Order: structure tokens, then C-alpha cells, then sequence
């Protein structure tokens, strides 16, 4: 008879090509129309191109400018030459002809059909993270299956992923502590995670508590955070012990052009650990110390995290409060630094928020078990971990094979000494809103416009 045989197709990156090819077991020249029709996974037939007897070629406004029809009358063929590929071309391809038998009548003939997969994998992880690093683990799944992982990090992305995943498409996979998890977990943003024990083995216990609501793990655990004392012991060998002595040893820096503590005053993830000291009663004695630095003026007013960080590796400040992540850039500058047990207040110990960076799978995501295979084989293995941490440190990783080198760091032993006398957050849905109450509470008492006893009956209702 005259059947069509299509063929060319595969999986392939946004913005690469595709040539589908469509031979048929008869002369073409006896066609009057040839054309190729799509079908994405429950939706109607969508015609993207055609050519006709006449050399006349039309194309579907989506398609148009970037698909090709093209023919060949002596291999008796029609092609599709997709270039410049998008998520929204994936679906099966088939081939289609149209025949005017020698009377009125017309025949319609159709092929096998060809499958077309336009994936990517997308991961959103913050700035301040190894995000390089993360890209190494991803271009090393790209050589083992063929999926491209574009690693991004958008600003506002704890606050932006709720918005754009629920709505739009957003990203597969998504980064940040586990206490904004719960929140995504109570809306319905997020696919529970179903890991064999196997690769539930290899993280410790206490690491896949943290990334779990309402008895179902909503997250995979990478590594504990806490926030230390990073202190310059050039310009200060034997550094404070207690923060009420941070006012004279300013004084004392002060006189030689250098500042004493500098630290992300905007947020309340690095101003959290001085309220929390010895609480209330302790929230309003933490709270006006650190309102009597910027009074004292020992501290700026709208001190963040990039003028910290500058100030710290430029060898300005003494001293600055910061995570795993911030140790990298300090040794790329020429500053012989320590990180330390966070200073005492009041004579107990201020007490940092612990968190536990985790990986979730957006619930509106099509590559959940591509993501899957990602996070478990390529990123949540000594290797895997091992290329994020040389690009910008982790933590105290969840990787039970990790507890030697981890051991072996110095660093990493002040990050656990302040994670002990600190807490891990609860992954509540309440989390957004307190974190909400305790930036503005602390921005407001800094720059001068509401009162220390103010803040906390605002911040309490
Ligand atoms: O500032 C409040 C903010 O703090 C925490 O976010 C940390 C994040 O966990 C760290 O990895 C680091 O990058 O800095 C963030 C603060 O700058 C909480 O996880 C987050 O919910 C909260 O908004």
C-alpha cells in the first residue's frame, strides 16, 4: 500500500534542534497535500506545518519563524526542521497526506507518529549558595541521561516561589532552609517525597525530621546552618567573649579607623540570635542593646549583608556574623580569619535560628522523577555535595559519609557549637508571617520610629 514511516524523534534542550523526517512507500508527486500535526498528552490534534503540490508552505502562529516544511520528491520524504526548541512544542508528531484518486474523492493517510521531548531542568537556590557548584553536579547529569540543568537564583525567591509555582510553572526543584517548607507543604506547592530506605540510610535521622509535616516528607535534607562569630585575628587575636564588652573594644577600633562587629541588620535571621539570648523580658533586653549600638553609633543604620561582607574582607570590621556559605569569599580576599561561639548576652549564650537547607519537587512540576534522580544520585552523594561545598561551603551536610571531614574543620566545629546553643526552626505556615512581624519590628527600632516595648506588642498580635 502507501504507508508513512516518521522518524527523528528524541529529547533535546530548550533552544536545540530537531529534524523529524517522514518517508512515505509511494511517489509524493501523487499527493496533493503533506503536512505534520501534534499531540501533547491530553489535548486536541494542532497542526504546526504543511506543503502542497504547489510548493505553497503555511505554519501555525506558534511554530512560525522558528519550524521549517521542507520535501524531498526524489527520497520521497517530508521534513520538519524544528529549530529552536521550547517546553510548550513537546508532543508526539505525526506525519500527515492527503491523495485526490483519480475521481472526485479524496484519501487522508497518517503515520506511526514520533515522540518529541523538550525538557529542562530548572533549580531555583539563593545567591549567597553554590549555585557554581550546583551547576558542575548538573553538568554532570547532562552527560549521563541528556536533561540540561540551569541552575538560577532569583532575589525574593522565598517569597516569590509561592506566587510564580502556584500560578505559572516556576522552577522543578527548589532551595532554601526547611522553615519555609511548611507553608509551600500547607498550600499544596510541594510533592511529597518518597526516597527508598536505602537512600534514606545515607542521611542521619535527626536531618529528615526537620523536612517533614503532617507525618510526610516534603523536602530532602543537604546540610545544617548556623550562624558564628567570623572575626578578623589580625585586628583582634583574642576576640569578645560577651557582647556587652563590644562597645569598648569599638571605642578602642574606632580610634584606628576600623569598626568592631558589622552584620546584615535588615535580616532578622542575623539579629534573631542577641534577642533570643536570654528570651518577653528577653526579647526587650536583646532588642535595646543592639538599639543602643546604632545609637552609640558603633553600628550603621542600614547595615546588609553586601556592606557587611565588604567592610569584613576589605579588613574594615574586626568582626561580622554570617553562615557556611560566606567563608569562601573571605578566603578569596587576604584575611586570616576565625569563626567563633557567637557572643554571650546577659551571660547566656545569644541563640542563632538552625536551619536545614532542603531540596523540595514543585507539585506543579512534569520532571518530578527526573528531579528525583538528581537529588538522590547526582547531588545527595559525597561527590555531589563535595562539588557545591568547594564552590561555597554548606554546613554540617546531612551526608553521614561526610562526619570525618566535617570533624576535620575547624570551622564547622564553631558552626555546630552555636547550632547546640541555638534551635531549629518549627517548618510551621505561621513561619512567613513571624519572620514578617520580626523584619519590620527590628528595622523600625533601628532606624528610629517605633520603641523597643512597641515593637514586640506589634509584633506579638
Ligand atoms: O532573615 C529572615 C530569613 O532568615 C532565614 O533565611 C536565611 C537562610 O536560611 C540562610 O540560608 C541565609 O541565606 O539567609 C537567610 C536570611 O538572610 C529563614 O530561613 C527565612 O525564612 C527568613 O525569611
Amino acid at each position: 500500500q502507501r504507508q508513512l514511516v516518521e522518524s527523528g524523534g528524541g529529547l533535546v534542550q530548550p533552544g536545540g534542534s530537531l529534524r523529524l523526517s517522514c518517508a512515505a512507500s509511494g511517489s509524493i508527486l501523487y499527493f496533493n497535500r503533506m503536512g505534520w500535526y501534534r499531540q501533547a498528552p491530553g489535548k486536541q490534534r494542532e497542526l504546526v506545518a504543511a506543503i502542497t503540490s504547489g510548493d505553497s508552505t503555511n505554519y501555525a502562529d506558534p511554530v512560525k519563524g522558528r519550524f521549517t516544511i521542507s520535501r524531498d520528491n526524489a527520497k520521497n520524504t517530508v521534513y520538519l526542521q524544528m529549530n529552536s526548541l521550547k517546553p510548550e512544542d513537546t508532543a508526539v508528531y505525526y506525519c500527515n497526506a492527503k491523495e485526490k484518486g483519480w475521481s472526485f474523492s479524496l484519501y487522508d493517510y497518517w503515520g506511526q507518529g514520533t515522540p518529541v521531548t523538550v525538557v529542562k531542568l530548572v533549580i531555583w537556590i539563593n545567591g549567597d549558595k553554590g549555585y557554581n557548584g550546583l551547576a558542575e553536579v548538573g553538568k554532570k547529569f547532562e552527560k549521563d541521561t541528556g536533561i540540561k540543568v540551569t541552575v538560577e537564583h532569583p532575589d525574593k525567591l522565598e517569597e516569590k516561589f509561592p506566587q510564580v509555582a502556584a500560578t505559572g510553572d516556576g522552577p522543578d526543584i527548589i532551595f532554601w532552609a526547611h522553615d519555609r517548607f511548611g507553608g509551600y507543604a500547607q498550600s499544596g506547592l510541594l510533592a511529597e517525597i518518597t526516597p527508598d530506605k536505602a537512600f534514606q540510610d545515607k542521611l542521619y535521622p535527626f536531618t529528615w525530621d526537620a523536612v517533614r509535616y503532617n507525618g510526610k516528607l516534603i523536602a530532602y535534607p543537604i546540610a545544617v546552618e548556623a550562624l558564628s562569630l567570623i572575626y578578623n585575628k589580625d585586628l583582634l587575636p583574642n576576640p569578645p567573649k560577651t557582647w556587652e564588652e563590644i562597645p569598648a573594644l569599638d571605642k578602642e577600633l574606632k580610634a584606628k579607623g576600623k569598626s568592631a562587629l558589622m552584620f546584615n541588620l535588615q535580616e532578622p535571621y542575623f539579629t534573631w540570635p542577641l534577642i533570643a539570648a536570654d528570651g518577653n523580658a528577653g526579647a526587650k533586653a536583646g532588642l535595646t542593646f543592639l538599639v543602643d549600638l546604632i545609637k552609640n553609633k558603633h553600628m550603621n543604620a542600614d547595615t546588609d549583608y553586601s556592606i557587611a561582607e565588604a567592610a569584613f574582607n576589605k579588613g574594615e570590621t574586626a568582626m561580622t556574623i554570617n553562615g557556611p556559605w560566606a567563608w569562601s569569599n573571605i578566603d578569596t580576599s587576604k584575611v586570616n580569619y576565625g569563626v567563633t561561639v557567637l557572643p554571650t548576652f546577659k551571660g547566656q549564650p545569644s541563640k542563632p535560628f538552625v536551619g536545614v537547607l532542603s531540596a523540595g519537587i514543585n507539585a506543579a512540576s512534569p520532571n518530578k522523577e527526573l528531579a528525583k534522580e538528581f537529588l538522590e544520585n547526582y547531588l545527595l552523594t559525597d561527590e555531589g555535595l563535595e562539588a557545591v561545598n568547594k564552590d561555597k561551603p554548606l554546613g554540617a551536610v546531612a551526608l553521614k559519609s561526610y562526619e570525618e571531614e566535617l570533624a576535620k574543620d575547624p570551622r564547622i566545629a564553631a558552626t555546630m557549637e552555636n547550632a547546640q546553643k541555638g534551635e531549629i526552626m518549627p517548618n510551621i505556615p505561621q513561619m512567613s508571617a513571624f519572620w514578617y512581624a520580626v523584619r519590620t519590628a527590628v528595622i523600625n527600632a533601628a532606624s528610629g520610629r517605633q520603641t523597643v516595648d512597641e515593637a514586640l506588642k506589634d509584633a506579638q498580635t
